């Protein structure tokens, strides 16, 4: 039973129209297609897409561009709350960024300085090192589907629109001509090609950011193509003021061979994005300690508690709600990868303990990989050997804060399919995406919450789950 956040994603048996008020229209594309509304139940902000099936193998590619959202939480990737079907529509409920595309940031300059592209392809490397040890491809990287969270001067970048994206294996290679013309890689008009393709995409881009112009240029999509075909670029009068580095990262990034050029992971690891800026993130000795005082507590959380816990902090939490939190999560992930690891968690225990002013060796050699050992298999809910960004603002959050009165219902609701006013095993099953709960499973919820006897949880044994038979 591995809890992700995907599963909640199409899970609710609700209408659209009984979970979500639209308000305004958002975006610059045709107009009322993409809408602010309002969370019925928690007030939280999103953006939907509203697909008429009028517009709509294309169903299958929509839920295929589903179905690969659900499988990736990081914070440099759009997310996706809620998909829901109706008979004349598809909605698409996501996290909303409203700091536009970056390609307007873009037009409405004459280029990046380099720190300021640094911290920008920084994002985007994470993002794609990120789905690349996923399996997953873009395929259609480019300033369009880069948006800003806010128009705050320090806003993080979200990729978007998974449309063209895929699962890649190493024994079959992809074939599909897919893409678009400024940022497409060789070989992917020659028609064999891996995930390379979209590292050869994001140099494109920070040779844009740097200069303001693309590499292979043209008066149409035909002559743009043959530019990109012969994969010939020059640094040609803005150059002369760029760092080596900076050229010596495009050129690896842009380099023809597909074997020979670098990786995700390479390229998030060169020295240009690594030594961008010394400045720390700020996280105070309280901030800290009290995260690692809440990821230690959890262990021994049973399976009912433990999904609907992801679901509020996964699906129910802004980003201004997890400030403090997200800033943790990234002075812990030192690889900058997006997913805290093994020995990420240990330094990050080595590092409080120093903050904290504790002696280190009054504990035994290995005392700290024993405690994250424990700490690890126990917040990992999906068992991949990793925390990821939800899974840890889950955990690290305060849990009185996460338990609101809207986010407890809004979560019995999701889990009550039925709308019977009781969770049953099936209903437990079901989120979890199994046929069955098995019998022990079952009866440990039970045994801590089942407090009239009835084989199945109501709301206020779900509260009280959740909170001293607490009830908001
Ligand atoms: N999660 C989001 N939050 C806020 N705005 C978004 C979000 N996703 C898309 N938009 C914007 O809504 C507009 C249309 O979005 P989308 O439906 O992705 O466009 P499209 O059909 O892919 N073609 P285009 O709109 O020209 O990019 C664009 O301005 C997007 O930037
Ligand atoms: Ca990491
Ligand atoms: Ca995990
Ligand atoms: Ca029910
Ligand atoms: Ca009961």
């Amino acid at each position: 039973l591995h809890a992700t956040p995907g599963m909640f994603v199409q899970h609710s048996t609700a209408i659209f129209s009984d979970r979500y008020k639209g308000q305004r229209v958002l975006g610059k594309g045709s107009f009322g297609e993409v809408i602010l509304c309002k969370d019925k139940i928690t007030g939280q902000e999103c953006a939907v897409k509203v697909i008429s099936k009028r517009q709509v193998t294309d169903k299958e590619s929509l839920l295929r561009e589903v179905q690969l959202l659900k499988q990736l939480d990081h914070p440099n990737i759009m997310k996706l709350y809620e998909f829901f079907e109706d008979k004349g529509y598809f909605y698409l409920v996501m996290e909303v960024y409203t700091g536009g595309e970056l390609f307007d940031e873009i037009i409405s300059r004459k280029r990046f300085s380099e720190v300021d592209a640094a911290r920008i392809i920084r994002q985007v490397l994470s993002g794609i090192t990120y789905m690349h040890k996923n399996k997953i491809v873009h395929r259609d990287l480019k300033p369009e589907n880069l948006l800003l969270e806010s128009k705050s001067k320090d806003a993080n970048i979200r990729i978007i629109d998974f449309g063209l994206s895929t699962h890649f294996e190493a024994s079959k290679k992809m074939k599909d001509k897919i893409g678009t013309a400024y940022y497409i890689a060789p070989e992917v008009l020659h028609g064999t090609y891996d995930e390379k393709c979209d590292v050869w995409s994001t140099g494109v881009i920070l040779y844009i950011l740097l200069s303001g112009c693309p590499p292979f240029n043209g008066a149409n999509e035909y002559d743009i193509l043959k530019k990109v075909e012969k994969g010939k670029y020059t640094f040609e009068p803005q150059w002369k003021k760029v760092s080596e580095s900076a050229k010596d990262l495009i050129r690896k990034m842009l380099t023809y061979v597909p074997s020979m050029r670098i990786s995700a992971r390479d390229a998030l690891d060169h020295e240009w994005i690594q030594t961008y800026t010394k400045e720390q993130i700020s996280v105070d000795v309280p901030s800290l300690d009290n995260a690692i005082l809440n990821i230690r507590q959890f262990q021994g959380t049973q399976k009912l508690a433990q999904a609907a816990l992801l679901y509020m902090g996964s699906k129910l939490t802004s980003q201004d709600e997890t400030k403090e939190l997200t800033a943790i999560f990234h002075k812990m992930d030192k690889n900058g990868d997006g997913q805290l690891d093994r020995a990420e968690l240990i330094e990050g225990y080595k590092e409080l303990m120093r903050m904290k002013g504790q002696d280190a060796s009054m504990l035994d050699a290995s005392a700290v990989e024993h405690e994250v050992d424990q700490v690890l298999d126990a917040v990992d809910f999906d068992k991949n050997g990793y925390i990821e960004y939800s899974e840890f603002v889950t955990v690290a959050m305060d849990r009185k804060t996460l338990l609101s009165r809207e986010r407890l219902e809004r979560a019995f609701r999701m889990f009550d399919s039925d709308n019977s006013g009781k969770i049953s095993s099936t209903e437990l099953a079901t989120i979890f995406g199994v046929s069955d709960v098995d019998s022990e499973t079952w009866k440990s919820v039970l045994s801590e919450v089942d407090k009239n006897n009835d084989g199945e949880v109501d709301f206020d044994e779900f509260q009280q789950m959740l909170l001293l038979c607490g009830n908001l």
